[PDB]
């Protein structure tokens, strides 16, 4: 029993982190076999990112410009491409501790662990959600460029997001493994702006069912609701519209609790316009949205 | 920028952890050097927890009556013995994965890292602190027992922490690496009652640090305290007393703020009785009390620690 916002463990991804210097601009990468991934913006300064031309600024670089460090071992250059928004430097050694991995991009609502990283060393792992405006609301100080997200499916390393900008509202932007950002995003230090964040609502379900199976059951109600009855009062508190899919996907939590989905729907509902006078669920004065479905079964069954 | 309840990187935890089953009981194990060290009560069925005598359960095992499984070789036992409530078998192999580890016993407070594990394989990693009632708020399933909470200094293993058992009211209860329970609890299926919990004063000080390096700074007051005219307030709201010793821990985070510790006092006080007023500190409702003053340092300012590339 218990809920905590649970990370993956990081050793398979502590493994694959180096330092990347090109310059005065250092930075992390990603180094799985014989290629390190690194945000294309370590070939920038603070001035050049005020307006930078890519195409530009990687025409006047050579392999030997990149310093690439495993811990303090000297990775040695020996070619560089760019896809996107991330750079490739291939190295002249494979990874001997490269784990089964893959490249994902993943959907508003899921979530994932973040490995920080400074310098190429690891500082701390956490749990955070793709929000549904594209953002992550994750901790990066100066120097965690290249940190990268991560899911650990069953033994294979799932690499769906790499660190690139802070943006001023103090939120971060990044990329997919492949170098496109999620979100209308740019590696540019520009005004940007993200779209309205709203709640991921079938994220608070099955946290409200997480709550159920803890114990915590002050916020069940004898009301019940459907589909458009539920969406409708649902986008008044910026909360996603619901479907049928969701509601498929809470189907394991409902089973294991005999509680209803739409049961649930109306508590959830209740909530939103009467607020929790004062009350705590799972030890939390808000509704927490960055735990997926999924995400609730591993804690309180297993995959 | 942005505050995250960040946990330790657990790869040289992860190489440690093995399988240790006994008859129909498994769980997990500390494997350092040529010691597995795990929960005593691998060793009891359901019927023995009842009322286990420890000492004739474990005279009726022999080694072989231990299988321990690293990954997919089965380490060999050449010993065992008892120290207070953890098992310590000796097998015939060093594991090569062994770093500088230490084993201390933290004070109500402390936090550390968690890695959850299950038949031997860690499966998540989180942040927790020893509750004042000596209980942790984890997560743990079945099977989970042997699990260990650990902090890093930067390349050395401070354990502090043994998974046992699971309290009705669904809180956790563990041992040092030494053998003994932190509170009040045994390794026996009985009637046992975690008590009243208080919160952390001097982590929630620490939050109200992290928040104001992070731009918060709405809670800020002009007013000073004295130690004793805080915690006369504190304490009518089930807040443990804050000490000399805390605001001095709390010293560095006044110094790097510009905001002394009882200027802080004064702004807690105010949030105490009045609360938030719909507002939230770094994304919370609640007063945060499980970052210590050490975890905000390293946390704002980006402390690592040694990775696997030596
Ligand atoms: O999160 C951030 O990303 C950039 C970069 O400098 C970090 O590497 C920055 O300034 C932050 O505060
Ligand atoms: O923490 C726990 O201890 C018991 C034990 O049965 C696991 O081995 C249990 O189910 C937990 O959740």
């Amino acid at each position: 029993s218990g809920f905590r916002k649970m990370a993956f463990p990081s050793g398979k991804v502590e493994g694959c982190m180096v330092q990347v210097t090109c310059g005065t601009t250092t930075l992390n990468g990603l180094w799985l076999d014989d290629v390190v991934y690194c945000p294309r913006h370590v070939i920038c300064t603070s001035e050049d990112m005020l307006n930078p031309n890519y195409e530009d600024l990687l025409i006047r670089k050579s392999n030997h410009n990149f310093l690439v460090q495993a811990g303090n071992v000297q990775l040695r250059v020996i070619g560089h491409s760019m896809q996107n928004c991330v750079l490739k430097l291939k190295v002249d050694t494979a990874n001997p501790k490269t784990p089964k991995y893959k490249f994902v991009r993943i959907q508003p609502g899921q979530t994932f662990s973040v490995l920080a990283c400074y310098n190429g060393s690891p500082s701390g792992v956490y749990q955070c959600a793709m929000r549904p405006n594209f953002t992550i609301k994750g901790s990066f100080l100066n120097g965690s460029c290249g940190s990268v997200g991560f899911n650990i499916d069953y033994d294979c390393v799932s690499f769906c997001y790499m660190h690139h900008m802070e943006l001023p509202t103090g939120v971060h932007a990044g990329t997919d493994l492949e170098g496109n950002f999620y979100g209308p995003f740019v590696d540019r230090q520009t005004a940007q702006a993200a779209g309205t964040d709203t709640t991921i609502t079938v994220n608070v379900l099955a946290w409200l069912y997480a709550a159920v199976i803890n114990g915590d059951r002050w916020f069940l109600n004898r009301f019940t609701t459907t589909l458009n009855d539920f969406n409708l009062v649902a986008m008044k508190y910026n909360y996603e519209p619901l479907t049928q899919d969701h509601v498929d996907i809470l189907g394991p939590l409902s089973a294991q609790t005999g509680i209803a989905v739409l049961d649930m729907c109306a508590s959830l509902k209740e909530l939103l316009q009467n607020g929790m006078n004062g009350r705590t669920i799972l030890g939390s004065a808000l509704l927490e949205d960055e735990f997926t479905p999924f995400d609730v079964v591993r804690q309180c069954s297993g995959v």
